[PDB]
């Protein structure tokens, strides 16, 4: 993070080894469960490029899905450079903290116009941890189906946390809320859900298949 | 939560991660037992609504409740925009921490009449948490009933617990606690109880019923 | 608790999820043992009646316990409510903080002279904490008894634990100490601590009666 | 403990819920194995009578050990009152926190020739503690005697664990490990120990006597 | 690290206790994996060369590597002497903490062109941990080859973990993640991988052979 | 430790409990491995002789180890008393902390010349735990030999261990990792490190010896 010291000028506060330990334990435990992104964006509130790094960088496991996000904050990076011809102005590189020193980076982060460029990188890592977290998910919500036995409010729970590893805008997360639900409960369940008609609510849709 | 800068301006404290780490283990384990609610509200206290939306995108199971959760804020978002008309004035996607920055929550929260978006929002999402306890709830009040060998105290706290979950104003819980309390003793214990009279005290009740 | 910001005005800081943490396992695991007195008023040492009804709500078993502790605050808010006939004057819901604002309750507890309904709640919630650990001991003190096999030591153990939780003031307890201590230790025990005569100290009745 | 505020007067600083978990873990674990003092005086640095009262009350096992150190506090307290005849000048029953509120006691601690009654409190209490942790030692020195096979190193940590509970002074324990530690070794190692003379360092008599 | 004193003069900061057990519960468990070195570069990001030393000296396995890392910083220290030719100029000893004062580490890092001892010490530090990390491989990469029945994502985090520990510059593993990657996966596997051509990227190889 | 009260003079800080607890563990766990020193000296950073005392006193087994570390610290006490015939000139007892007072501690450490107490008794403890930690070695360095099948790096762990145990110069330690570390490796391995000459590094010899 960045605090100001007492004498009078912008500082590193270095990322506590409780909130390292923290996101080590996140990341190896859940694997990329779609928690995993907001809990990012939890433990990295303050955070600079340096402090980013440290983060990705003292994940032990899944190396496969670190060097997918690498290979994005990259590609991001490209970007940027290409939006942005060339304090300096930062080049992509630099606001993924690699060509950049620490000094630099709270020196933009407390421009007097800031140029953000902890928030901006932390964008490109979520961008990154969001392809990682959809290619984690080990269904996919087309397949997800009530068995013939299971409580629909299991159903509805493996239902909606597949619904946050899913790519589709809102739109058609909306649409699929409202149709697959409904279309892949089991034969029992859908007879009810079916005679709550089509704007029922998901409470309205639990409260009424409840104990079925 | 909010925390005012050496430097003389309002400024956002991260909710920490032992926060966060509490609340999601308060979530995951004890599944919206309705000590859920007192549990938010205590973790919950300064929060901003950048600072709630962190609290319940971190919870990774219960993705039903979650749900509803989220859809019982939209409603109350909507309710918001009806009740009010267009600093900003917050819209309810505003309150809910949606559509405006963590720099309009903290400038809202923080005016010379303060508008509350925190505590406005965390009212939206103790109502949907009581929607939500009240459906976990495995059992409802009117079959909460003492077994033939049960000690009158683990049915009394079978009773209270359940008591907490129902949905009934307090009017309707007096007349449980009064009524049902005592119908739904055994056969032995209620003749214990119905010998105090209607006037007893809990305690009156469980200390003339120990060891019956 | 309550703490002065630096802008020179009296502010709430919120109950630690650490304290809160520790008081509700304090509560669940020692289940109203007396040692639960102590810990409540350690852990509550600065508190609001916003903070004490935290502590209270945030205990998830015991419910039949947690009511009974519920109707005693309410029977000493009435006599709170009949002692002082109608900052506003704090009726006994005020300082339950049931019907109180915070900003009420730290007006009241930073007034030129203090109103401490923190402090006043604290009793109140004592009291009804008393009346609970006595209710939840398992026996009475006269039902303490010594085995013919059983080390002095561990009698005494268990006497004074159960004395703990006995109601009787301490000229009873003074008596209990001096003749129920001797009156039920085993047969070889007591003849021991008979030759002692009536003033030994309770170091003196333990060293005299080791390893009998 | 005692902080001075902000505002520039004496304040209380409650024990903290980790120091009293820590104390009541270190009581409740070693069972007043002689560690306890120095974990006692540690944990209690800056303790008023309250802070000292609120770690002994936490303490739910025990209750005959607690109930003697309860009555050495009051012959303390007496003897106080005796040596002391009648801020107010404290009386015994004020220094151990029971006649005397915090604010008091603060007085007390901070009074411009400071009056230290936690410190003196502090004195009364291990003064109880050194007479239960004597009383709670499982065997005295003189029987404390090394196995025919037992290894050197083993018997002196059982004897000089023993002789930390053991009453007399230091002159007595001088003479006890210059001539019970060798007089107490089994018969192979009490040749080697004699053959180094009576003005032998543990360290030499340990290094001399190591693989025996 | 280094903080300034309300006296106005620089002062060390002791290396938490936290921080200490922290780091030697990393060396401990996971035993130079390479994500031991961001690790010590997240721990360690204010440390003087004195917290550096604590650092190393407090782990108490690997002594193997823990000497290998000695004698690196040993020849780091050779060639700062020899690059620097003789506050005083600090020897290569004295950067190393070893042949210097508490007092002359921080007066260096402090010095008004600063010379910063312990961010020197510390790069000296993780080239002897780099060392480490490769010898510490269990294989090399050109030996990761995928089981005929392995999953390919298994297979790339097994890759890319030996690859992180590889020495080879990125111009060296850039041709290591296009070649070996392909020509290592098991036969199945690398006819779907070349079926995409030399362009593909991680996300595209891993989502193109899910399932295979 | 010493903290500047905000009135303007010197002050004791307690040892934290977390630092005593973590003290305690590396004591009791670690049984006085040679990294028990460099612990040492990393929670005993900035303490008085009270505290250090405090460190000490806290230790509950091992009290073989404990006195002869308590009697050490008297001959360095008794060897300062007589380079220094006689705030006060402290004596060695007052350096040790047992008759002097806190605050001429305090007084000491932070008098204009600062004659620093603190730091002389832990160099006389650090003396000690070294004699303790020697004698605590299982093993000396010529006895340790390399199994026929045990790898060379397990047996550069166990050689490395003992040598920081050993008592001698560095410039015998340096003998011994060049002659005993080769001459004590097993047939087939030292034919391997013979082929190396005498000036290999650590490295070279693992690395060389490595899956030998």
């Amino acid at each position: 993070p960045i605090v100001q010291n007492l004498q009078g000028q912008m500082v590193h506060q270095a990322i506590s080894p409780r909130t390292l330990n923290a996101w080590v334990k996140v990341v190896e435990e859940k694997a990329f469960s779609p928690e995993v992104i907001p809990m990012f964006s939890a433990l990295s509130e303050g955070a600079t490029p340096q402090d980013l790094n440290t983060m990705l960088n003292t994940v032990g496991g899944h190396q496969a899905a670190m060097q997918m996000l690498k290979e994005t904050i990259n590609e991001e990076a490209a970007e940027w450079d290409r939006l942005h011809p060339v304090m300096r102005e930062p080049r992509g590189s630099d606001i993924a903290g690699t060509t950049s020193t620490l000094q630099e980076q709270i020196g933009w982060m407390t421009h007097n116009p800031p140029i953000p460029v902890g928030e901006i990188y932390k964008r490109w890592i979520i961008l990154g941890l969001n392809k990682i977290v959809r290619m984690y998910s080990p269904t996919s919500i087309l397949d997800i189906r009530q068995g013939p036995k299971e409580p629909f409010r299991d159903y509805v729970d493996r239902f909606y946390k597949t619904l946050r590893a899913e790519q589709a805008s809102q739109e058609v997360k909306n649409w699929m809320t409202e149709t697959l639900l409904v279309q892949n409960a089991n034969p029992d369940c859908k007879t009810i859900l079916k005679a709550l008609g089509p704007g029922a609510t998901l409470e309205e849709m639990m409260t009424a298949c409840q104990g079925v």
